[PDB]
């Protein structure tokens, strides 16, 4: 691959000092961009995900508008449950659905052996290689997947939920079958994430987007062990294959209660939602992980001047060390690309002023 | 399409006698026109190129001011390297840039298969069809592209250069990789140029704008073969598709040294810069190609009366046969539209006096 030119994001992820704070945005390839909507109108969602050229194009679009310090491959976390043998749709304007969710223990029999999942996800690896080549070393490329618990919630609920009552009912009433499913997911995720790195990914983020539905006791029993396993096994396999391990980011949205445990879970970077005060997060995680985040995505509805001031305040709280800027979740479809631009420029501007 | 009403430019290109000398100007759709600047202020440069209506409008603007004998579609030669997978910007007042130029052989791996480029340039074909329809047969519409060597220089240098030292270093140190790249470009250009004709173009010009950096030995080894290939293959494909081949113009700026070879390269018309005395050019190319050019664009800074006299002298040197008037390069942004008008009127006036 082409030599990396701007490695600020990677240096920051490993905790090294940098000249400015690197920034990227979750869902930077997203519907808030008119050009994203146009490229997407061509195919259906999961068909877009299966076209390396389409994925590459969507990945590059934000970088043409903004000097973001990382790209993230266009894909979706739900490709893993799909590759395990579940059928999944993107309903017109009503999000992901599994018309036949997992509801009893016997339903696990329908899933593929987790060891064959990576072979089913070749299309993602093709997209990663192509995007890495086309990026031509501009900035690092992040690969990603959903965390076991979060993927379990989609598989059991059949979509989004305000309570995760069915998935949590599994945890309390079917603890053994839950662990079995969480292990299947872990065993699928590890080779998939390794394959993403083999294909060209230079960092990995694991999205535990539905952490907040668990309190600490269930999180520690059912989510944390598998989060830890994913990091340990991915690093081991990469070492063994003669490759360099990449920085790994754990993002547990609404996971305020788990920050101390997440800082010990074998990830270089702990991603934060907007509800956690940066200084409180720093006390929780300690001095040797990098934090990522955490501006309220809705702050981007404010004026460009206001966004600059909110960014300044955020960066004052995080300080110059061991920090990668981002929002506290993904960009929303109704947001203004110019305000995303203002966010990026302000992180760059204020982080330089904070140093010198 | 509407039937062509004024075909003088085409008759002259094929070498037929005409009642007056037809004239057009390189960069006639350009910044010297206040109305060009206004229409352009709407979008960024490459976004203008992707709007058929914007391209059509820019193409027609000069024709509303001046009785030019041809239109040339508004586009840019750099759409080809873009469609091959390189990222390219139009920097505010500092021209084209590729932030990640090709610098080693392995960088060729990032490019698209040349056979898929035409599909990426549909927007240009749409602009051509629309402009041909809106022109309503007034005058012929010229399509165009950059020549392989010249496109290679942009791809390797990452922009303009006073020496082409990096691209020439490729020719001397990486001859094989250079030929590989020049072949990729040729194989992309042929289907693109054919598609321009399919879409409505009635003539084609290939811009070898950076010929002059090569002497004769390198030009014959690395530029000429691909110039020849482009013409041979475009004509073959058009024949085979049941379409009429169009006149093709090769313009090698600062290519004094290559005129004899260019006259044998399969182009109806050889375009000249202002440094070549017309009578010397005529001896070089012989009696069976048409010459195009060649007034110093800077001559348009002279008074309207002076421009008339310079034009008279130019036309005396070229003579009435096998000649299409133009400047020796494109119009510059600070030139006066009224002086462009004087140029057009003088060619028409003096060429009629030269015949009768
Ligand atoms: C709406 C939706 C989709 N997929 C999903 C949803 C949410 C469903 C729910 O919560 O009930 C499922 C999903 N996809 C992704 C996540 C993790 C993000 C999180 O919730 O923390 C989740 C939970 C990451 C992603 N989803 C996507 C990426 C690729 C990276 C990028 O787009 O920049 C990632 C990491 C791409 C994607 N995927 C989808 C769209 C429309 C897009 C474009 C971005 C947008 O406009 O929202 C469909
Ligand atoms: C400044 C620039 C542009 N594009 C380019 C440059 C020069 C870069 C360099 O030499 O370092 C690259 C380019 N574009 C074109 C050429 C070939 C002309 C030549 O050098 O012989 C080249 C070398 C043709 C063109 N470039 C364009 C056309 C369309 C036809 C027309 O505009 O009449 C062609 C054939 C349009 C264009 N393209 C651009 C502008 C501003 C315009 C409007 C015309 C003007 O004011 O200069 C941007």
């Amino acid at each position: 691959f082409p030599e990396l030119k701007n490695d600020t994001f990677l240096r920051a992820a490993w905790g090294e000092e940098t000249d400015y704070t690197p920034v990227w945005c979750m869902r930077q390839a997203g519907r808030y961009l008119p050009e994203f909507r146009e490229t997407r109108a061509a195919q259906d969602f999961f068909s877009t995900c299966r076209s390396p050229e389409a994925c590459c194009e969507l990945t590059l679009q934000p970088l043409r508008r903004f000097p973001l310090d990382a790209a993230i491959i266009f894909s979706d976390i739900l490709v893993v449950p799909q590759a395990l043998g579940m059928e999944v749709t993107m309903v017109p304007g009503k999000g992901p659905s599994f018309p036949e969710p997992l509801r009893e223990e016997q339903d696990l029999e329908r899933l593929r052996d987790p060891e064959v999942v990576a072979s089913e996800l070749g299309y993602v690896f093709q997209a990663i290689t192509l995007t890495r080549q086309r990026l031509a070393g501009r900035v690092p490329l992040i690969g990603f997947a959903g965390a076991p618990w979060t993927l379990m919630t989609f598989m059991v609920e059949g979509g989004g939920s305000s309570t995760m009552a069915q998935a949590k009912r599994w945890l309390y009433q079917r603890p053994q079958a839950s662990h079995q499913l969480l292990r299947i997911l872990t065993d699928a995720l590890v080779p998939y994430l390794v394959g993403q790195v083999v294909a060209g990914a230079q960092a990995l983020q694991l999205f535990e987007s539905h952490a907040g539905h668990l309190g600490p006791q269930l999180f520690n029993k059912f989510a944390l062990p598998y989060i830890r396993d994913v990091a340990k096994q991915v690093k081991a396999r990469l070492r063994e294959a003669g490759l360099a391990p990449v920085p790994m980011i754990i993002f547990a949205k609404d996971g305020h209660f788990a920050l101390e445990e997440l800082a010990q879970a074998g990830y270089e970077v702990v991603g934060l939602d907007w509800t956690v005060a940066p200084k409180k997060a720093r006390e929780c995680v300690g001095k040797t992980v990098t934090l990522q985040g955490n501006l309220d995505p809705c702050a981007l509805y404010a004026s460009e001047e206001e966004i600059g001031q909110l960014v300044k305040q955020m960066l004052d709280d995080f300080g110059p060390h061991r920090y990668i800027a981002n929002l506290g979740h993904g960009l929303y479809p109704d947001m203004d690309p110019e305000h995303v631009g203002a966010f990026v420029d302000a992180v760059h501007k204020h982080s330089r002023l904070l140093r010198q």
